[PDB]
């Protein structure tokens, strides 16, 4: 039959999809949500063997083990214990696109479990058996009978085993397709694995069940009072003396209950529902759900009879809350949201997509630490633990159906086909009846990518009639089709239109008013973070703030999808598309994290957290005016602390306790400051402390910062002049300048400053030189899929203008003595191909002080593209522990990636200096720096710089950070300007203008000195 | 043009329409109606079927047709003869000054179910003026309506030709035999005779 | 796998649907819609066996025409002919309400019919069969193979012959199934056949 290559059986004998069941048979068990007898969990160590095809399977498997089988774990995907490739490609379908068909060599992985059964499961109701995740297809057997097929990777299949089964040892066969019908719908830019990665268990329900329960929460006007309804339907046969009975608890206190038999009202001519029931219970005040204060009651649903026999028990968490979109804005208990949220898929390094608590914890607690309030369940429904958790820890959830067919062509091929319809409703309806009651989940999403089809609109159609409390969102055919409640554009741009044909990316602003649009604006990906990323975050956020509609977005994403090989030693590395021989493959573009794969923050983390902060300041005189972004709760866990510095000195300081209400503001005066002695800039920095631990955070936690430059006295003191006077020494191939046991040699050929000795030692290992090249930042190189070769972007230009193969043409070096100094002044051609790409004329001023001022002015030709850096670079000969400066930190921050960083004296060890992204690039700048120390050296100006072991030669030619090698000495990078890194997306430029370095001559001062 | 899709049986109506697991044999039959019979001028209205009571199925195939083919309206009477899933209001045998306030779907008259609150969509009876054996009285009166409301925009009678099919008798003789006639039990006898003309098409 | 009990096969190896096609090799013809030489009508005499149910059609009758087996018309109701009874119920299902399922003692009406192809028709290009109308399930073979199987009653069901026929005489076995989950969504107060 190869029911994997027929869309038009996504299944065979499964059960009703439906919300979490236990089946207790005790109501304080349900109530306190505790483990259940009647739920059993068959995970642990399996039988496994892997075949190339269905076909190559032997039918003795299905009465008995293979002894060529191994025993391993479950979950887990077959990939992950190395039996074959787990493939990355983006796009392009892992399989030859051929619908309904997929490759004869399709890998199956069969396994079998023998397990033990209670008779008293046998002689009485119902045994299920339940596989939350099976990827992608898969037929089951039990003893040898066969049971069912099923497929969707990522929503539960569950069978009925009652008659399948027997007292004692049992056995279950299932055979695992990698390749199905369904492939068409899963080509998510993920790792393409397979196997049973989501949990195995058996419920036992009995005959007469719960089968289903929704429950719905509607208000009055002022949210004052409340109503909670709850449908329930059962199976089995009816009878006069069942009940069902509904109560609501508030931690341990009972706020309401009610009991009735069944018999729904009536519907139509033919009557109504004999075996449903709908139970209405008045709330008044509830505490209500949100981000903010995620407030849960808990409701049970007993079945039981007349006599107060209880039959069975399910519950939830209970969250009242109301989401609408009215007059163009989305709402929550009648506020305007904004949505500080991130994409996240369910990826761990090790396991692969297996997913456990403790991962999503940890994800959970670092995306409420750094402000985010929401996530998007990209592009599938998640393991059924993750929206219990969102529920209790407060997250705003985008439930998502687990649809994507972006390798067709055009992208709505299958999307616009009937034939397609049915596979596509089960991926929507069966995602509905399941998550439909986690407050968390406050909108529904069709799936990701599958351009616009008339499929779409049924199912959209068809979400909004079942359950009219979540809007309805899809991106595909243009971001505001007839199938989407709200605009959800992925990369629009804040100001910058990007008008491709049919499906136009506007400028998030000039989307809102476009002619009779209305609806609000929630961009489902932004900010892509591949790499060195995040570049013009800030501008989102201004607009958001200053746009009602425009309420937000998610980040894409939040871990990087790397995975870990292990070398000859055994030691562990970060591998990504390619690594395993999987090919085509598209190599670094499965990592766009704000977080390595094993959680560590990527510097773009910080300038998030810092622009989705819940508090505003403005800064007026003395007083600091404090403005709440929360909807809901008043500071009750916050206190503000100031500080006044003159150049990194601690002047003053002190703090006041927040006291704002949701959306209000507080004004803090502060107090009269002693204007500084010496000259300098005097730097304002508040910042908000959480005093009291939460579920969340640790005491002392910060959520919000923010500085201000205050007064400012210029230096008009004279240094008092120097003792000697520097001698030149003028050579044929030298200009070299003494000073005490200090030394500085000009090379006449060169014109550079080729070496400098502090007594005997020299101090560089390579000579000090102009730089106008980067090594390559993913948004650079700007490609999506690894066959294609963009000429437009950054780093193709570089190249094609010869940048990288640039080379200095000395056009002066003199040398000439003053009063009290020496001072070399020099000139340079950069040329490629007879064209002078740039000029750089420099001065060299040594004095009796042992300090060297040097003063660069840049020419850069207009019409060639405008260079990645303006500044000079050399190979200090030493190396130190420390790296001490003042000025934006501690950090790496970038020209239009610095918001989130504070002027100040900051001192870390070389190695924080160095950002290690899986794909080397250029890393760990620092901008708005005065003064820069290492080892003996300081630098003294208004630069940029990046110093480390890593030339931008060797980060360039290498492709994974593990490969790289500390090289001698100490590169050191000082730019007097720096292009930005841009971030809107990344296979296209995103720098914008205003961090090009488009200037055409530049000017920047370095002072040089021992320290 | 309408699906083939009637489950009156079922208890409730829509037993069948409002679960999901049902979508697909549905949603075949729909779409493929529209793709066999779009290119037809004849054909100015679609139906979703008949009887089926109204389930959220019905909505999300009404909007499909919606959207493949916005050149016709789409009507539907299960429910109510006004839910979500028609742009026309289509009750049957709603009468034209008297009221029959059934639960949950009421038949109004036609003239006062015009004027709801909110109601702004044409009515056409998808089935009037049941004409079953001896009847057609008061046939005039709903004329009188249509000619004067302007959204009143007729119906169709029920129906045209008597379903009775023919047996022999002893000489050999035909007759026009009904539910019953063949042992076929249980049965709806004479029912099936509700037509304008006789099965063979002579009038009435 | 009684496809005619699941809700979820409503065809098995059935072609996409689509306006009347007639393809004409002559445009003054499709223009004045005159009959097409390539679309052929397969209506006339059929051999018919009638069973109780499914599982009393003998194998022989996939590869051999059942000499039990009379000649009849096509298209036609087989309650017409007389080999069962025609019911007239109008809300009431003919069949126990149990969804998916139909009752076992399904009637089962065998058609089949010996046609010629000619080579021409085979060597190049697609040969499809079209049934508009099978009431209310039914699985097909030819020559002794598998094809397909279809639901609906009102709309047409097509297939691809290409692989199955062969020049010369070819032969056509066609089950029918008066009740399948189907019959669920045709309660249409009218004569069931
Ligand atoms: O548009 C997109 O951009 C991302 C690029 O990393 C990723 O492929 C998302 O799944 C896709 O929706
Ligand atoms: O309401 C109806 O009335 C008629 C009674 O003869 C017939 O059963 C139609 O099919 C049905 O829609
Ligand atoms: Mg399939
Ligand atoms: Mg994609
Ligand atoms: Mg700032
Ligand atoms: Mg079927
Ligand atoms: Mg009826
Ligand atoms: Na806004
Ligand atoms: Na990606
Ligand atoms: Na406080
Ligand atoms: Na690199
Ligand atoms: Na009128
Ligand atoms: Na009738």
């Amino acid at each position: 039959r190869r029911d994997w290559e027929n869309p038009g059986v996504t299944q065979l004998n499964r059960l009703a999809a439906h919300p979490p069941f236990a089946s207790w048979r005790n109501s304080e068990e349900a109530r306190t949500d505790r483990p259940s007898q009647q739920l059993r969990s068959l995970n642990g160590e399996w039988r496994f063997a892997w075949f190339p095809a269905p076909e190559a399977v032997p039918e003795s498997w299905l009465e008995c083990d293979l002894p060529e089988a191994d025993t391993v774990v479950v979950p887990s995907n077959w990939q992950m214990h190395g039996y074959d490739a787990p493939i990355y490609t983006n796009v392009t379908y892992p399989i030859t696109v051929n619908p309904p068909f997929v490759p004869t060599e399709n890998p199956t992985g069969c396994y079998s479990l023998t397990f033990n059964v209670d008779e008293s499961w046998l002689q009485e109701g119902q045994t299920r058996i339940i596989f939350d995740g099976v990827n992608s297809a898969f037929h089951l057997w039990c003893n040898g009978r066969w049971v069912g097929y099923g497929q969707d990777s990522r929503l539960p299949s569950e069978f009925d085993l009652s008659a399948f089964l027997r007292a004692g040892e049992n056995r279950l066969a299932v055979m695992v397709l990698r390749w199905s019908d369904g492939s068409y719908l899963e080509d998510q830019d993920m790792w393409r694995m397979s196997g049973i990665f989501r949990d195995v268990s058996l419920l036992h329900k009995p005959t007469t069940q719960i089968s289903d329960f929704h429950v719905a929460t509607r208000f009055n006007d002022d949210f004052s009072r409340a109503v909670l309804e709850a449908e329930v339907q059962m199976c089995g046969e009816l009878r006069d003396y069942l009940r069902v009975t509904v109560s609501l608890w508030q931690g341990e206190t009972q706020v309401a209950s009610g009991t009735a038999p069944f018999g729904g009202e009536i519907i139509d001519e033919r009557g109504g529902y004999a075996d449903r029931v709908t139970l209405r219970l008045n709330v008044e005040n509830p505490k209500l759900w949100s981000a903010e204060i995620p407030n849960l009651y808990r409701a049970v649903v007993e079945l039981h009879t007349a006599d107060g026999t209880l039959i069975e028990a399910e519950a939830c968490d209970v969250g009242f809350r109301e989401v609408r979109i009215e007059n163009g804005l989305l709402l929550l208990n009648g506020k305007p949201l904004l949505i500080r949220g991130v994409n996240r898929h369910e990826h761990h390094p090790l396991h692969g997509q297996v997913m456990d608590e403790q991962t999503m914890v940890q994800d959970i607690l670092l995306m409420k630490q750094n402000n985010f309030n929401a996530v998007r369940c990209s592009h599938y429904p998640n393991h059924p633990l993750w929206y219990t958790l969102c529920d209790r820890y407060g997250l705003y959830v985008v439930d998502e159906a687990n649809i994507e067919t972006h390798g067709m062509v055009p992208m709505n091929r299958l999307t616009d086909d009937p034939r397609w319809l049915p596979a596509m409703s089960e991926r929507v309806t069966r995602m509905v009846q399941r998550d439909r009651n986690h407050p968390s989940v406050i909108i529904w999403s069709l799936g990701n990518e599958s351009g616009h089809g008339a499929n779409h609109d049924a199912l959209y159609r068809w979400i909004k009639s079942v359950d009219p409390s979540r809007p309805v969102q899809y991106e595909g055919g243009g971001a505001d089709t007839t199938a989407t409640d709200i605009i959800c554009p992925m990369y629009a741009r804040v100001d910058e239109d990007q008008p491709f044909p049919a499906v136009p990316k506007w400028s998030i602003k000039k989307w809102l008013s476009l002619p009779g649009e209305t609806r609000p604006l929630i961009l489902c990906e932004y900010a892509h973070a591949a790499g060195n990323s995040l570049g013009g975050f800030a501008k989102y956020w201004q607009a958001f703030r200053q746009y009602p509609r425009l309420q937000g977005g998610f980040v894409w994403d939040w871990v990087d999808q790397s995975l870990i090989k292990y070398d000859e030693n055994g030691n562990p590395w970060s591998a990504y598309g390619g690594d395993f021989g999987d090919t085509p493959n598209d190599r670094q573009f499965c990592m766009n994290g704000l977080v390595f794969a094993d959680r560590t923050p990527h510097p773009a983390l910080t300038e998030a957290k810092h622009q989705q902060q819940f508090f505003q300041f403005r800064l007026s005189g003395q007083t600091i005016e404090v403005t709440s972004e929360y909807l809901f709760r008043h500071s009750d866990n916050e206190l503000l602390h100031w500080m006044v510095a003159l150049d990194g000195k601690p002047l003053a300081s002190g703090e006041v306790p927040l006291d704002v209400a949701p959306q209000g503001k507080q004004l803090i005066e502060l107090p009269e400051l002693p204007q500084p002695e010496s000259a300098g800039q005097l730097w304002l920095t508040v910042r908000v402390v959480q005093p009291n631990a939460t579920a969340w955070s640790e005491a002392g936690h910060i959520s919000a910062w923010q500085q201000w430059r205050l007064a400012e006295n210029l230096s008009v003191t004279l240094p008092a002049a120097s003792h000697a006077i520097p001698h030149l020494t003028t050579s044929e191939m030298d200009f070299c300048i003494e000073l005490g046991n200090k030394r500085w040699q000009f090379n006449r050929q060169s014109g550079f400053l080729s070496q400098m000795w502090i007594g005997d030692k020299k101090q560089l290992l390579t000579p000090l030189r102009d730089q106008f090249t980067r090594a390559p930042l993913d948004n650079d190189i700007g490609v999506s899929e690894a066959t294609r070769i963009d000429p437009n972007a950054w780093v193709e230009r570089w190249k094609a203008a010869g940048h990288y193969q640039a080379e200095a043409a000395l056009l002066q070096c003199t040398a000439d003595t003053l009063a009290d100094a020496v001072l070399i002044t020099t000139a340079h051609a950069w040329q490629h191909q007879g064209k002078t790409l740039f000029i750089s004329r420099k001065t060299y001023r040594i004095d009796g002080s042992g300090q060297m001022a040097i003063t660069v002015d840049v020419e850069v030709a207009s019409d060639t593209p405008h260079p990645a850096r303006i500044g000079l670079n050399c190979q200090l000969a030493q190396v130190a522990e420390r790296v001490n400066w003042l000025g934006l930190g501690p950090q790496e921050n970038y020209p239009d990636r610095l918001t989130a960083a504070c002027f100040d004296r900051w001192d870390l060890p070389l190695s924080d200096m160095y950002t290690p992204y899986v794909f080397p690039s250029e890393n760990g700048l620092r901008c708005g720096t005065r003064e820069l120390n290492y080892g003996p050296h300081q630098w003294r100006g208004d630069f940029q710089f990046n110093i480390s072991r890593y030339s931008q030669q060797q980060l360039m030619e290498t492709s994974h950070r593990h490969l790289l090698h500390a090289e001698e000495g100490t590169w050191l990078n000082i730019d007097g300007f720096h292009m930005g890194i841009g971030g809107d997306d990344s296979w296209s430029p995103s720098v914008s203008a205003e961090f090009q370095l488009s200037a055409g001559r530049y000017h920047y001062q370095l002072v040089w000195c021992q320290k």
